[PDB]
């Protein structure tokens, strides 16, 4: 079987990154012990088994130029992938602004819009989409990277309840999502306008969405951030502009308050298509 790993030739090589349960690593798998073997990216839980297990199963049926490529497992459970050496965009993007215009972040925004409608064509919320969850194939591709949080909607309904939202990035949400815990494509559809302007402003942690809604709710509210959140979106504000009038129309397209006004990806990927030719 090409998809089972052993784990006495998974040899670690360093770290990639970590969230507060997982943990992805740069592993060789060298059957032969001699370092010639392939270079893989080991998704593994921290010392949620469940979730894990359910998300292997996910990635392993999912086949898209813009999603990351399921390798196989190391079974206690790893999930390995295909190794992207340049990383997420969130690091890529400050690092590389003499490389990226305006015009290859439109072909980003299009290659994330392709994989998120693929999702969703599967019955699929992905409910964790930001900068840090796609992946630099190169200067010319990217791939949704992560689905952590990925949830199937249920047959002959339109979302998945959220029992636990412990480690939710708020300031990704839609308005749904942080009164309910309901979770809807329109949901993902939102989350996408905020990775957009993530995009645009090359992922500056000085104007992250969490930095500029901040600025606007007050920093002061503790408890309260969440409430005073959702008032801000409820009186029609949002994210500002980065410092391209017709790419900010289809970013406020996502921020529609009720989910049924907001667009579909394969609506999105028309107006981005429009603007490219
Ligand atoms: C700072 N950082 C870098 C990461 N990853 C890579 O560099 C990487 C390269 N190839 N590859 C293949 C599949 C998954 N990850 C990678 C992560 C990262 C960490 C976690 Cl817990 C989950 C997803 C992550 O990646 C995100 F982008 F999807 N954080």
């Amino acid at each position: 079987d090409p998809t089972h790993f052993e784990k006495r030739f998974l040899k670690r090589i360093r770290d990639l990154g970590e969230g507060h349960f997982g943990k992805v690593e740069l592993c060789r798998y060298d059957p032969e012990g001699d370092n010639t073997g392939e270079q893989v990216a080991v998704k593994s839980l921290k010392p949620h088994i469940a979730d894990l297990k359910k998300e292997i199963e996910i990635l392993r049926n999912l086949y898209h130029e813009n999603i990351v490529k399921y390798k196989g497992i190391c079974t206690g459970i790893k999930l390995i992938m295909e190794f992207l050496p340049s990383g997420s965009l969130k690091e890529y993007l400050p690092k590389n602004k003499n490389k990226i215009n305006l015009k290859q972040q439109l072909k980003y925004a299009v290659q994330i819009c392709k994989g998120m409608d693929y999702l969703g064509s599967r019955q699929y919320v992905h409910r964790d989409l930001a900068a840090r969850n796609v992946l630099v194939e190169s200067e010319h591709q990217v791939k949704i990277g992560d689905f952590g949080l990925t949830k199937a909607i249920e047959t002959d309904k339109e979302y998945y309840t959220v029992k636990d939202d412990r480690d939710s990035p708020v300031f990704w949400y839609a308005p749904e999502c942080l009164m309910q815990s309901k979770f809807y494509i329109a949901s993902d559809v939102w989350s996408f306008g905020v990775t957009l302007h993530e995009l645009l402003t090359y992922c500056d942690s000085d104007s992250s969405p969490m930095a500029l809604f901040l600025k606007m709710i007050g920093p002061t509210h503790g408890q309260m951030t969440v409430t005073r959140l959702v008032n801000t979106l409820k009186e029609g504000k949002r994210l500002p502009c980065p410092p391209p009038d017709e790419v900010y129309q289809l970013m406020r397209k996502c921020w529609e308050f009720q989910p049924s006004n907001r667009t579909s990806f394969q609506n999105l990927i028309e107006g981005f298509e429009a603007l490219l030719k």
